[PDB]
């Protein structure tokens, strides 16, 4: 389990500011709790009250690796942002990311495998995200056929099938598990998924026990990755123990330290 | 989800000299925390220390029943015990357990059938517990075969795939959650699947974290029940949560209280 820090976004109050202000340090501080907290992988989204986004993800980039050699996952719905982002990119990046959409596959396949870097493919286009498992795993094909097409690892491709609150579109969490599932029984190479996990308990009660729990069910349909909160303790032991009982990670009685610090 | 109390098991230094003391009080205590937890069922297992395993089944059936009217889960590997305490049984009861030997089969298919009782079928027989899920999910097909003969509803069939310590048989995790998931398909009108969950995390650190993991993990691979600490909060959190990221019970902010007094 990749976990991929989510705090660096521009939504938050301290980081609108940061970026807006050009101060480091709230960025920077940012990066290295996550890490400390096991994060392996950094989103770095601008957020969308900064005017300059092509300059805001260049600056994000910069004063981040300064920090850490940690991968960047560039999370942007701007493309020339991204661009701008990768070639500022000192380490292994991320795009966040492309949907089902041709007009958007043969910009970021290609920009991508430019850049050697992994692909975060989302199960939708402009018709809208689809509830149907069947129809996300549709979309999810089309998506591995563009990773062939454009000659793309199939392994730098992460299938997001797009959680959603589990209090107003609770029918959508089985969908997703169900689709995660489908694409985990894909034949060598299989692609990875990922998921922004955060999104299953918005406005929810108790969310980290949201997050945990759907992490961990996440984690049995083959989920690889999950842009969320590096920093929560609950969550992290949720991930190190999830790859114990997947033996994916060999098991020792300090098996949570030896996932933060691997 | 169902949560079958694990507590009152003779193997519990209380529990056994209860029994053998022939002290009510420290099992109906048990039997009323566990309610209050959460737990619509009961595990009760006499253990290997007392001499006559029959007449102590029917003392636990007798002693606990008197203060809950929860379904009581007889847990004995003595048919004779098993007998003797259903016929004390005032409420529906459960049997814990048949294998998938012929010979065990043809006695407790239609002793639960009589009985009008619920039955757990372990995937195993004399040749032993399998590893991989193909044996397992080859013996979880006889028990749902046996059940259509005998005249079992599908839907007091519970199959148990048998989960194993996770430090010394961790390779047994991965394989009871694809058979959980082979089983949750096979034909509707679908079997129900059960585990005794504590034995993932034996003679593990963290045993609590392990626990909880693995009960979501196995939920969203279908399971139904699960014999083990109803008095853990933590686990029944998990397992209310589980639930709701399954849309089989609906969200509301109070979710984990509902669960524990539905
Ligand atoms: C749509 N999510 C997403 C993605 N990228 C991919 N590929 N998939 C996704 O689902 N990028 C962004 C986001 C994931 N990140 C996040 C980040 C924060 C919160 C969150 O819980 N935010 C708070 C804001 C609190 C504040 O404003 O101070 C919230 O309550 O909404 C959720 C998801
Ligand atoms: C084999 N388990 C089991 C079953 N029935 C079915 N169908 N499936 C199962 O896996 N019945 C009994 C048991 C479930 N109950 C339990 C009860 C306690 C512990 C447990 O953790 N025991 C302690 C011993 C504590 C003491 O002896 O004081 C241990 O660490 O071993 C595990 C499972
Ligand atoms: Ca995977
Ligand atoms: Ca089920």
């Amino acid at each position: 389990m990749l976990i991929i820090g989510e705090r660096i976004n521009g939504m938050f109050g301290d980081i609108k500011r940061a970026i807006q202000e050009r101060d480091p340090a709230p960025v920077q501080e940012w990066a290295r709790r996550q890490e400390e907290g096991g994060a392996r992988a950094l989103d770095l989204n601008v957020g969308p009250a900064v005017q300059d986004k092509v300059s805001a993800m260049e600056w994000l980039v910069e004063v981040t690796q300064e920090v850490s050699n940690l991968t960047l996952c560039l999370d942007s719905t701007n493309i020339k942002a991204i661009e701008a982002g990768l070639k500022k990119c000192k380490n292994r990046a991320m795009i966040n990311s492309t949907n089902a959409e041709r007009e958007k596959v043969e910009k970021l396949f290609p920009l991508a495998v430019e850049h050697g870097a992994a692909l975060i493919g989302l199960t939708m286009n402009k018709t809208g995200i689809p509830k149907d498992s069947d129809t996300r795993l549709a979309f999810a094909m089309e998506l591995v056929a563009a990773a062939d097409e454009f000659g793309l690892p199939m392994e730098d491709l992460y299938i997001d099938p797009l959680i959603l609150p589990a209090n107003v579109a609770q029918d959508h969490a089985p969908e997703v598990l169900k689709t995660l599932q489908q694409i985990k029984m894909l034949a060598d190479p299989a692609p990875k998924t990922v998921l922004g996990l955060s999104a299953v308990s918005q406005n929810c009660q108790n969310r980290p026990l949201i997050n945990r729990t759907f992490l961990a069910m996440a984690m049995a349909c083959g989920l690889d990755a999950a842009i969320a909160d590096a920093c929560d303790e609950a969550l992290i032991e949720t991930a190190a123990t999830a790859e114990i009982l997947l033996n994916q990670t060999v098991y020792c009685d300090s098996f949570v330290k030896m996932f933060k610090t691997r």
